[PDB]
């Protein structure tokens, strides 16, 4: 291997996701994982493990009161649910910001930049969400909370199904060991898929994808030098990142068949409209 124009501009193309990764997620791997082994000495996230511990938290995750003379196990899925809509539709944001910054993405006509994004924001969403999570739970409230994956399980059905496939798959991801270098062209990689659906111009976006992969390649073998076959086994996970969107759906859709008061965010409709 050399360093000539092409390995550097393909160190270039991986500073420059990295910088503009670093723009749009403030809440990044690198804190996240400081914050999860405690290394923030003073301020320290508010542990969500059960019903008792929620409602103790609601100020500090700005949760909506749950009064004694409520159905407990009802209010509570609400209130996931509506956390987590909040969070999805504010990741949608950072992540279609964070795609205007990859080099060629916004010279590609309109349409498929918006097909790109529609098919990619949450694979992306379930990849960056790992970066929160360890085998205990996950952080929340931008590193204000910490709800363990047990007490996400335990909610009443179909909500308690919600999150295990989240926790399994970012189990496996993250003794992948990424970081936020690896992690900002990773995430490229995945935006820029041929293969959506009602793609108009496929060869301009395998072409970009192309020298991304190379870029993520390069980046795996000065990053990761003992990690045997580290970029094959990280394009294999998004094979699981794929079945999470799948079951989501699904699930999504008992919800809105079974539920009442529970109408997803138009934005999120307008995602999840004529998906696949
Ligand atoms: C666990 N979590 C971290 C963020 O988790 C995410 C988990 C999933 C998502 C993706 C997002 N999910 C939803 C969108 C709208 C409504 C509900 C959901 C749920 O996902 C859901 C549904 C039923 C029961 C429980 C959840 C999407 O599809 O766009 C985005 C974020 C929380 C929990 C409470 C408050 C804030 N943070
Ligand atoms: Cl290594």
């Amino acid at each position: 291997m050399q360093l000539n124009p092409e390995s550097a501009d393909l160190r270039a193309l991986a500073k420059h996701l990295y910088d503009s990764y670093i723009k749009s997620f403030p809440l990044t791997k690198a804190k996240a994982r400081a914050i999860l082994t405690g290394k923030t000495t003073d301020k320290s996230p508010f542990v969500i493990y059960d019903m008792n511990s929620l409602m103790m938290g609601e100020d500090k995750m700005k949760f909506k009161h749950i009064t004694p003379l409520q159905e407990q196990s009802k209010e509570v899925a609400i209130r996931i649910f509506q956390g987590c809509q909040f969070r999805s539709v504010e990741a949608v944001q950072e992540i279609t910001e964070y795609a205007k910054s990859i080099p060629g993405f916004v010279n590609l006509d309109l349409n498929d930049q918006v097909t790109l994004l529609k098919y990619g924001v949450h694979e992306i969403i379930y990849t960056m969400l790992a970066s929160l999570m360890n085998k205990d739970g996950v952080l929340i409230s931008e590193g204000q909370g910490f709800m363990t994956r047990e007490f996400l399980k335990s909610l009443r059905k179909p909500f308690g199904d919600f999150m295990e496939p989240k926790f399994e798959f970012a189990v496996k991801f993250n003794a992948l060991e990424l970081d936020d270098s690896d992690l900002a062209i990773f995430i490229a990689v995945i935006i820029l898929s041929g293969d959506r659906p009602g793609l108009l111009n496929v060869k301009p976006i395998e072409d970009i994808q192309d020298n991304l992969l190379q870029a993520l390649e390069l980046q795996l073998k000065l990053n990761h030098p003992e990690s045997s076959q580290l970029f094959a086994k990280l394009l294999q996970k998004m094979t699981d990142l794929r079945q999470i969107v799948t079951e989501h759906v699904q699930l999504l859709q008992v919800i809105k068949k079974t539920e009442t008061d529970m109408s997803l965010h138009p934005l999120l409709q307008e995602i999840y409209k004529d998906l696949y």
